[PDB]
């Protein structure tokens, strides 16, 4: 028999009422979209907007409003709900309240019988993953998050502006902490085929040009909350990519909020953070581990020991 | 020669903001998006926000922060600037307030050097389409207005959850002012090819119910801005839809702001009103005019007078 | 749990290979597409060919080379086995070669376990599906043949090159049998809301015309086969489109091969005809009925008595 | 301001009817398709066949017959004409003929007044795209042949069944001749960031596999025409993306057939050979340069001397 794919969304802000918007449009087999939020009229108004416009879809959708035992039945839970960060804030202050928040959450989400697989978006978006994982007690490998997928499209984004060159050819990524720790791996990068020490050389693009990319990556969360109050479309899409990726059983390798323990040298062990993995209908298939550059690996412990840093503190 | 084809938005609210969100998803050959605002920081986030998101698209698109300069050789200018009704304020504040700062907006348009398609969406939005004409001195066939596209969209969703059918197969108009004196083609509507007389002789719907269909369309916006402040996602979902039925020259009959000069019956003439037209590359191609019952009739012609009313004054 | 969806298409000549060509393109998730013929360089060679495209579709695809034991865990069997036919598609001849086919084919796939959903398009397809339903058990709803598809879309085509507007407006069926005893909804036809009987009043069309173009209709495979040997590109997009609105639950209402059994005035029953039903991620779930005209009435029994005497013959 | 693109088929066998097909189903703005063939009733059965499908795509498209006048005002101009292989021949075997009927073709083509893009297929494909740009006396840029994407994306096909990855994260190319002397760069491939060294080295793919799956790639099309006749489906949607890429205006870096004249080492100059070029509206940007192993560049200036022989002869 044929089923019926059901993913609930728990937070309708900005970022959750984009990314349901982006799923009407570009939709892998999503039957179902359940919307929750502790604020009833904002789900509300939100589901009836959504459905308003179903004559526009490629297909027809079902958008409801919803509660926590609808998570019963659910094939995915993506939780974009809690605070998010104000001028003058990183994502790292958030981290007391937003865990709060998500022990309440997962709570409810677990003692309704769920056993789909966790999408997590909101911030600390590593630290929440993990505090997800814990209080669930859900195998590693049905826990993700967006991770570092938000910048490495951010880098992609300012590299195909840079080189005039297709996003779809721009191979580096973040790795790291989604926030100010992260780093670029530069000595891996490549354009198609063609190494970037190869453009350096060349002199089509220089040394400090990629310290101002890697700058414009980190602090592109405060330009834009400076400028519209918050980031909602690129965290919409890189979620809806996540969902079809799954739903689809797509094999697909993404920069997510991954799970180590013994990857990339084995310094620090047991934490989630931005790292490559295989993303597949039963969750994450495999977390990746290849060679970075010694720079970049210390860079990498450095941020990976920060993250730990907080997960030890509780 | 290949072209480069543009689209210039002015007014990044809500409205605008969620149109170019959904055609960057779904684009039919748009090569340069220029977003405008008088608030200009706003303008640069949803630039920011739409572009950081590209690596997730089917296609890459130019989005770029611009000024009216940018409309010299626009191919299609949509307009979603001005003010939406607040309470205590009737459709005639909001006409005088709105067609003042439309003076402003298509006198920079123009003078630019424009000569491409006009698409208008701020309400009320069939007066706001006859300005932009009067205005600009286009052809009338070069300026559209969304019409009641949205009304009928929101009618075809209850008909499609009413009946358990796909909106694809729900055959229903609502026409007249883009408003409270909108009405629906109840005695010519279908749904595949079964008449409703039959579901109504069968018991599979009522009058009562056909009335509280109708009464839902007319009061949709005040419930979704009562819940969550402005509708914008359906409305957006609209505007992609004609902007890529013109780019792709579709030919496609849809309900818009048709200029009538004797359709109808002709009692009322030289207004736009939500009514069917053939859209194509070079903007209206025809205003149709097919038969309908004489109570609908009454109905159109008592919109129509309501909106030439206002006009008049003017 | 998130599951795989199976397609096993068992016939792999133009049919089937074109089917099986627009799915991988557009694919609303089919995991698995499993290919049987019995030629088996045939079914191999085309597997390899899809296969070999993967990098240039929006989805990765499983595609396989399959035996009959890939049918027990199948959601959907496509059935496009059988003889191509120069002369009559109802031939008794070719009703007879085609239904020994059949007898093997339907014997081995129903021994595997089997339990999923037939869509059937070798012709004479009334009669085939007629012979799947009867040689299967299954009940009437998890049997589906095309039926009148093919000839509608041909007819959609010809008004949308007449009157220059988008097939998507085109509001009228073929119904009655896939072949020569078929008949246009030239009565219920709508133009959008505008019916036909105001185009041949106003001139734009004449009742010859009409005549004309169905006689197209019904000789268009006749001239393809002349001309190209063969007909597959049209009738591979019909049977993507039921497939992809099974697994996508759409509800949509299509002029399938429907089994009639009271509808359109209770004179022939126990039937597959070309008629409107509404298919579901269930199979058919419900024919519709509505009223055609009494000269329409007798084109429509004086078809299903065409096809009932040569279900008797067989 | 907006314009009707257009594409012109010349050669209606099974590749320019399966990239037509396509093209129909997944169409970046193609208004009207001319197709032509020296046999006209090919052209006219594939014609019918296609345009018989439009209720079921997504967007309606002009599919005309046509003849070489047509040329006047096309866009691009796709050539699939010529001889195919067949069991026992290579693809140098068919060059002088098939450099004949390039002759004529170019000819008309350029004596009816074209000046767009020349998109070459048809085999062997270098040395076609060579007489191309010779006898049309076109700049370079306005010359793309298919090259090494098939062998490429049958490469990438390969790698993803032995890794069960997505074919996007496969970062891979075949280059050097369309046929036996081509080469896979197996020193600079990468599954998402991870060297092909460290698989390696882990012991998930071996020296011999490599060379297994080359010598695949190599004997991929007899392989296919042995068992169905000749290839058509992959090659096809190749054909399909460079279409949309180039009307798209991506800047996509494809492997194609591209103008040398001084990389890859000065060795061999002033053919076309299988090498990675941005794509885009005004045909190729730029002919890219990359570092490749030694011994890979001993492979590739063998291959290329081979093509540079074949061009001396005549
Ligand atoms: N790359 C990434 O992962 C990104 C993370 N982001 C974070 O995502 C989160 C949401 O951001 P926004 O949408 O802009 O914020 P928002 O102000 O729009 O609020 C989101 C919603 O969460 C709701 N909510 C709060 N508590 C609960 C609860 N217990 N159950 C259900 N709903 C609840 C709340 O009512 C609100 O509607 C923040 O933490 C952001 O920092 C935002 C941008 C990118
Ligand atoms: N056609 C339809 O069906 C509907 C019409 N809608 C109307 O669309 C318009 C915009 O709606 P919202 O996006 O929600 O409102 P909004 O406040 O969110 O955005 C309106 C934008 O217009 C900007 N603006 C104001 N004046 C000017 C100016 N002189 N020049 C340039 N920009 C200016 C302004 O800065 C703001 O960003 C309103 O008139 C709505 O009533 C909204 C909903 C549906
Ligand atoms: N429903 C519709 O609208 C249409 C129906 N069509 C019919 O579809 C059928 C196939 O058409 P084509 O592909 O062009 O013909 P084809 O000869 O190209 O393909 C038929 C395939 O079926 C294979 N086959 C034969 N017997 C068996 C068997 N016992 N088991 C498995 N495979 C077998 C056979 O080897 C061949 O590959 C014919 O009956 C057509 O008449 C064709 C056109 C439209
Ligand atoms: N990766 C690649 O580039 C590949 C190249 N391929 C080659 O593409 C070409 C076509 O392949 P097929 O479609 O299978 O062969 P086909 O015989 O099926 O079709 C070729 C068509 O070209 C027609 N034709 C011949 N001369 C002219 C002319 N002067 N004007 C117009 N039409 C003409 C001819 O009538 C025929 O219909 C062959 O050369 C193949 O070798 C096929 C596979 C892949
Ligand atoms: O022209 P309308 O009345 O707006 O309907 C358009 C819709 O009709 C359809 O063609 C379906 O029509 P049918 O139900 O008659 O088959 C849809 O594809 C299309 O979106
Ligand atoms: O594996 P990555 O680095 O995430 O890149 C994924 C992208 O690479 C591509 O496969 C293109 O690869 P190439 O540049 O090597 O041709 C895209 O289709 C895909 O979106
Ligand atoms: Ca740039
Ligand atoms: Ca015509």
């Amino acid at each position: 028999m044929l089923k019926s794919n059901k993913v609930v969304l728990i937070g309708a802000g900005g970022v959750g009422s984009s990314f349901a918007y982006a799923l009407t449009i570009d939709n892998s087999l999503v039957h179902e979209l359940v919307i929750i939020d502790v604020n009833e009229n904002k789900a509300k108004g939100e589901v009836m907007d959504l459905n308003h416009g179903q004559m526009f879809l490629k297909k027809n959708i079902n958008v409801l409003f919803g509660t926590y035992k609808d998570c019963a039945n659910a094939d995915i839970v993506v939780i974009t709900a809690g605070l998010n960060q104000k001028p003058g804030e990183t994502r790292l202050d958030l981290v007391d309240k937003n865990s709060k928040i998500f022990k309440d959450i997962i709570t409810n989400v677990v003692s309704s019988g769920f056993d789909g697989i966790f999408v997590v978006a909101s911030n600390p978006v590593d630290i929440m993953t993990y505090v997800t994982m814990k209080y669930s007690k859900f195998p590693i490998h049905k826990v993700i998050g967006t991770g570092t997928i938000l910048d490495t499209s951010r880098l992609r984004y300012f590299l195909s502006d840079h080189f005039n060159v297709n996003t779809q050819n721009i191979h580096s990524y973040i790795m790291g902490e989604h926030g100010d720790s992260s780093f670029a791996t530069w000595d891996e990068t490549k354009i198609a085929m063609k190494p970037l020490s190869e453009y350096l050389a060349e002199g089509k693009i220089t040394e400090l040009e990629l310290d101002e990319i890697h700058k414009k990556v980190v602090n592109a969360a405060y330009e834009v909350i400076k400028l519209k109050g918050a980031t909602y479309y690129a965290i919409g899409l890189g979620i809806k990519n996540i969902v079809n990726a799954i739903i689809g059983d797509q094999n697909v390798i993404l920069p997510i909020s991954s799970y180590i323990n013994g990857q990339y040298g084995g310094l620090i062990k047991d934490i989630y953070i931005g790292a490559p993995a295989i993303v597949c209908k039963e969750g994450v298939k495999e977390v990746l581990n290849f060679k970075i550059s010694p720079k970049e690996l210390d860079k990498f412990n450095s941020s990976a020991n920060q993250l730990k840093s907080y997960i030890d503190k509780m």
